DNA sequence: AAAGTTATCAGATAACCTGAAAAGTAG
DNA sequence: CTACTTTTCAGGTTATCTGATAACTTT
């Protein structure tokens, strides 16, 4: 009652689990039935179904319709990087320069992949940014937002997502010029003039911050 | 094969993570009823309870039976791997892209960084590269240890760590090509930032030509 | 909602379907025998036991037990909607997203065509819907006409053909005030009694631009 | 031949349908009621109500079961490649103009990366058989269903990809390039415009 | 305490799988 | 004859429904 105790739903996943590494369902053999888990378990279809995401989405199994499911990896291969907020210098000099390389390669991208609507959004976006650069606490979202555009302007279903993540980390006018410029890059189209005002503009920005 | 399909299960969550990512639904946040995301995105809530639970696997929301579901978080379990395969040499091309993109600046911050061992890597499996070009099958260990090198001759962990998990994943599913291979070794090794992007570029970008 | 991402079933016809009209299959040419499909494709063995006989309805090829299927047309027993389907939002988002474009030129043609035959209803439905913004149910009989003899005003039978198909899945599909409604009805009438293209292309896809965002909105309410 | 055990339940149930039994907006029977209504296979169902979908009698939902939806099929003809050319043709032109006209702007506020690819691709095959033009028929054939595509929908460009089965070059490819750069510029009233030139020239060219 | 969420059970119907036993024709 | 494909059975798991019940927090 008092603490969150594990549910099922959990603890199913944790028996199951625990077999992909304590060795008993091999790596490509196939799971049980659900209906034998439920039996093995004493617990409900329902609880089956989604300790099973649970695996899925930890990256251990995957399954089709009617075959089953099929183990994939022991550990999990639950593992990316970059954390967001904590300062630790250097460490952070390794990031934003990758960065570089990569707001850049991205509006080189949108330079022949932008259209109407993409531009739509990048529109009242910035223009949004515009409206309170007397009030930079609010711009924030739009920064990314705005930022975000040029992502969804890649067209590149994957790319967009890495970026996606990583501006969602923590933290006036020369902050907003770097930007405009890369948007009259985007909407001329212009391939090397985008991959540079944007890099450009966490070029200053990288060192900027090295003095905060 | 086709593209495998997706589940409302995983479209929502993928959706809903985005109105995570659009801000909409921030930390500290409550989340809607189940029932009216049922009404709102559409299905019952058997697979609401499931998507539920694919994302407090990646972790990104928490719930308390009786207290609603609470968002705690913007970035995933993980980062995001893409289980590519059969699904979709279309969202497969959408890492070649960015796989160069990347190995634009990575052989460009390597040559303002590169090490001796760093360029005495890219030389020790460059000599097997040469006598194995009539082992094309034990040339294989070779080729991804040579990119290794410019991506670890970076001294950027982030860069680096990134790099080798998207070759890993990559490959789970030589005479011109050795020429080529070369000609970022005079750019990486003669100070010159952009012809190592520039040739190395021109790497990948016949591979693909050679394999689309 | 969202979309319906098809059966693999219906996924795997609406790849052959197009590799029969890609020509690929040339008319008269024997398919590749089940037993290869499932491969090629990369299904089981009830899938293509299942998206053959939808080409045996939708008429695409024929089958006999030991030849096999021979492709006997490129085109099927018509056009079909294919939809109308509880959850199919996406899918229906993608009807509306139709009906209105063509219902933009399906007052450019009646704003260059017409009798007074047309106009006749128009007044007359408009009427009939005027006088009846009283019992919303009894003038959804006549949002049909209005919208009807709109077509009829363009004097193209097989324009009138697409809209009254279009139309019947559309009152099948939502089987669940008029003043706002009616208004921008007249609207389109009055760039047509006075004949204009570009004035009654607008204001006809205002009214589906704005009856489904009467639409969009009870869904989730 | 008689009729498949499939077909032998398919135009067996459209009468209980078309005889009000199955009504429209009733849940269809289950696919074990059905083999043991029938004494048949539960796999030879599947069959029979994949042509009722196709037929557009019921669709079903993967869990609900099956709702028919109408009570005979609204199949809905527009056949012929040719004869009583006159302008009934012309008539049937004068409709996909506006199509054509509709769709190209679609694409310029929406297309993508594999919409440029065979839009790009079809436009280089037809480019390279502006003398052989008994060979890019096949290519204005694709290159409408190309950009047709880029709608995304479904429903638009598969029910254009019919017409384009109803049976000089350096011109009305000029029109085809007009259009094409409209979306790969994103201007989506340019799209809807730079097209139909092309549409009101060849058929211009009913005086045929 | 009652209104309102999450978590779980009870009972069920459509996709999609795998293989063997019929029923046929191209060699 | 064998060898190739088509239509059927039988026996199977997954997805996804829809309803109630249970445990718990909110108000
Ligand atoms: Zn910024
Ligand atoms: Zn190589
Ligand atoms: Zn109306
Ligand atoms: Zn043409």
């Amino acid at each position: 009652m008092l603490s969150k105790s594990l549910t099922l739903t959990e603890q199913v996943a944790r028996q199951i689990a625990g077999d992909i590494a304590e060795g008993v369902h091999s790596v490509g053999a196939k799971l049980p039935p659900g209906r034998v888990l439920a039996e093995q378990y004493g617990v409900s279809a329902a609880v089956i179904r989604e300790a099973t995401e649970r695996l899925r989405a930890q990256g251990l199994i995957q399954s089709r319709q009617g075959s089953g499911s099929v183990v994939v990896s022991r550990t999990g291969a639950q593992g990316f990087q970059v954390s967001a907020g904590l300062d630790d210098r250097e460490q952070l000099a390794s990031v934003y320069e990758l960065r570089m390389e990569l707001e850049g390669g991205a509006a080189a991208l949108a330079a022949r992949r932008r259209n109407a609507t993409d531009l739509a959004a990048m529109a009242e976006a910035l223009a949004a940014l515009e409206a309170n650069l007397d009030h930079p606490e609010q711009g924030v979202e739009h920064d990314i937002a705005f930022h975000v555009a040029i992502a969804a302007a890649t067209h590149n279903r994957y790319y967009q997502d890495l970026l996606q993540y990583l501006n969602l980390q923590l933290r006036t006018a020369v902050v907003h010029q770097e930007h405009v410029a890369v948007y009259d890059a985007i909407l001329a189209g212009d391939p090397d003039r985008a991959r540079l005002a944007a890099t450009r503009h966490l070029q200053q920005a990288a060192s900027r911050l090295r003095l905060d």
